[PDB]
């Protein structure tokens, strides 16, 4: 397996990226700790081969440090952690604004903060981010807390990356376009006419489909591995010719 | 002058790259509103023609609420309060987080909000937003907090670009590199040896100088002027080389 | 004026955009020198203080090196001759692929050569090259010499950037959307229902229209003048929220 | 199952450096592989190598070209390798070095992707992967000037392929190394003055204080030819130890 004695912990791992990244280390070798709030979701993958799982609220500090204190050693920190609202600034009210910003960044300062000293006093480890085009990439309409908020990301990793490059420590960020995930059906069904919502989110998509969130994990698998030491500092795009022009 | 009939809302006015854009913008014809939390130090650009000023905390909502509830009209809108917290992810306490996520990020959502909509009445608007080149366009040691909220400034940069571009709207960012301010002094002061740290500084720079506040206020005239019509939705880097 | 003082140079200066940038670098108090291969066009400058006009074929070494030496100092070199190929790699043929290749890089090379040791020897210089968002920035549907050819001018431009910058020199590229121009108008005309073309071009373009080369040359200003020193190694992009 | 089970891959360069550890890393994953270079006897060493059938190929030749490409059946992806490394600025470099840059790193990648290309279009699938550098457009690097120009030329031509056949089932990306200890490297080091400090010179752009291998690049290489990034379109893809970071 491409992720033998890898130790990796992942956020939000009970559906979508998440889900698919947590299968995808396990089959590869990886000792996985896959978290989630969901619990019920979340234990289903207790079944698999190389995954063991705990309750996990990304939003609550005093249970990040509760559970870094469980955790012996790690490898691998993947974020996946975050929320899409729909609308524009003027569409984003103070309580949309704070619930993006603690849920998709915050929380993984507080991950990060938690874990880098393990990795540190390990003079290795690797972070991975979830990001996404919507970001400082481009722009993209419907999405202004959700692209501030992940532009935030890309800018969170590349300190990181700047500040513990010589203790051996990489961090870099994934940039999806569009994935097919529980989440994204949700904001299809959430609009006026879903049948057409469907079709804007097709638009961005010149080859026609979105994303399998197992094409998404192949990536962090990539990106998780010793294969990819070299790399660190980027924001990796998986969009299909989205950001292209 | 090159902003004659433009009327300029900009923060954080009383020092550094705000009151050197302040002056700037009155020299070429703008009526400016120029706005700042240290009361004493603001009132001094009084004395400029074409400077009027208001006491204004941008982390305080109804505040700004009650300020865009004062104002008639503007063309351009210029975000510029932004704190520098010195440290990596790890010397960053939540009180440190927070505080640069409400002051560098926070205020600039609740500007837009408040005055963004007199823009779109008009169908014209222009909004420039302070960044940095320590954000998403590179990464810059000891300085997390501050490179997530200048990279965040970008994404919320682009966000407005993309939504209001069909209804005459423009936004762009200023992304610097180390420009001779008074936090800056400050920055060097606070350092162990602060001979040391002002070495450190330089180093980024391969011209052998920092950036004067004038400088950037130079940029903001053209990115403000009807000059950069056609300019929207960017990062504009002025670095010196930097990130080069 | 904004340029007064300043010595420029500049290629391909007869219409389009580097017309409008001579006429607007003169405006500013600029001496300019500008040339292009079509003499009768070109004359046509000499008429509006501060324009004196040379021909010179950017492609020709020979020329370039006989102008340089004709040349006792300069501040600024703009590079703009280009020709936009209309095809995809398949549509590209030997002939095209190198004819666009000489003329919109190997050009910028040899003028660079010839010009840059003056600049250098007065320990200062500013050299300003036309790329294109059709380029590293972006894909473009049917540019792909072109495109290849716009990405090699950024390249050049960082290089000289990197290179040169401890000896005073600056270099940045400007990188337009669609700008109304003569040879615009040429490939509008030339497509099969030029009706339809313009509005294939329009879509590019959410503010519904093209730019002008007075708004390209306006930028080409700022780039050039003392007030935009500490900006170097930078595609600035000038595109109507095309890239965004 | 190898990760490229199916794939049949042309690359070129493929005797030494980056372009010999991609052919075995391919060839490993269970590619069927056409290898290429101008050096016919080390060339012929990769023979012995299980999935890798080689072919003396001069990327300049548009002759050779046409002609292999007339040989060839189908293909699913082309790797374009080739490239030289001129040391200078742009005042070190010149007409014959600019035009042998300019030739080796940049025609030779239109020209194989324009006798390829049509292959994959007949198809409505197809993968070009081409090399590039951060020393492009990317960033800017000392003594690299017609390199960086090339490389950045490489990234456009990148993009206006990716954009142009995007709905004919084609993707194109390019890879943007730092340094890699390939053999050439390893010359460009020793024909400085004091090979000792040039060494150091190229390390100090590492802050993890080692060049990237091959082996390396290959693997990221492997990703980007793989059916698993089918979603990856249009990118230059950075691999630099930090380089380009700050
Ligand atoms: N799906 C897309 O089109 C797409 C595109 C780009 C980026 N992303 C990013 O990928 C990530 C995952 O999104 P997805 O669509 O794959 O999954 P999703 O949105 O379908 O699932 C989110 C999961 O996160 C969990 N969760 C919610 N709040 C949490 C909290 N406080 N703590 C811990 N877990 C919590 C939920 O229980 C759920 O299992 C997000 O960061 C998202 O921004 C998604
Ligand atoms: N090297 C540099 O100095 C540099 C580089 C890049 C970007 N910037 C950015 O430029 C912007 C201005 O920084 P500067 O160093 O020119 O000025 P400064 O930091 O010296 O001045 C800051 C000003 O903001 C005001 N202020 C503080 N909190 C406020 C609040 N809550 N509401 C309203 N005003 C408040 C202060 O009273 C002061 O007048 C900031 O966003 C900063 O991040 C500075
Ligand atoms: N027009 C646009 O939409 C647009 C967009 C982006 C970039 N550009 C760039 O701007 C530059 C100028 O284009 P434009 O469209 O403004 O002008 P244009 O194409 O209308 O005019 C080109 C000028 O170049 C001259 N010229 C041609 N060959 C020459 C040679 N060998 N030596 C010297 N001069 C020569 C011509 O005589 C003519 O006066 C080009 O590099 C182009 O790629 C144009
Ligand atoms: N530090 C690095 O080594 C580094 C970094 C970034 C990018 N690259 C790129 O990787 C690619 C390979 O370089 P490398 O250093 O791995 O290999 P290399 O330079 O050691 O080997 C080059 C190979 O190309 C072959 N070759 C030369 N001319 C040819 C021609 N006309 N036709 C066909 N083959 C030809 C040679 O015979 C040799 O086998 C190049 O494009 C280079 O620019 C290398």
């Amino acid at each position: 397996g491409r992720l033998d004695g890898k130790v990796i912990i992942l956020t939000a791992a009970a559906q979508g990226i998440g889900q698919a990244a947590a299968l995808a280390f396990a089959r590869e070798g990886a000792k996985v700790i896959a978290t989630d709030i969901n619990e019920s979701k979340l234990q289903e993958l207790e079944k698999y081969p190389g995954i063991q799982t705990r309750v996990l609220d990304v939003t609550k500090k005093k249970q990040i440090d509760q559970f870094a204190n469980e955790v012996e050693r790690l490898d691998v920190l993947f974020n996946v952690a975050g929320f899409v609202h729909h609308g524009t600034v003027l569409d984003c009210e103070e309580k949309d604004w704070d619930f993006s910003m603690n849920l998709n960044v915050r929380s993984m300062y507080l991950m990060i903060k938690a874990f880098l000293p393990k990795m540190l006093a390990q003079k290795s480890g690797n972070i991975i981010n979830m990001s996404s085009v919507a970001s400082s990439v481009k722009g993209v309409v419907n999405r202004c807390v959700y692209s501030t908020t992940k532009a935030a990301v890309i800018g969170l990793t590349k300190s990181v990356a700047a500040d513990f490059i010589q203790q051996g420590i990489r961090c870099n960020c994934v940039c999806p376009g569009t994935v097919d995930t529980p989440s994204l059906q949700e904001r299809i069904q959430a609009r006026g006419n879903p049948e057409e919502a469907r079709n804007d989110f097709l638009k961005r998509q010149k080859t026609g489909r979105f994303a399998t969130a197992e094409e998404i994990a192949m990536l962090c698998v990539y990106l998780a591995s010793d294969e990819s030491a070299y790399v660190t500092g980027n924001p990796v795009i998986i969009d299909g010719g989205w950001s292209l022009g």
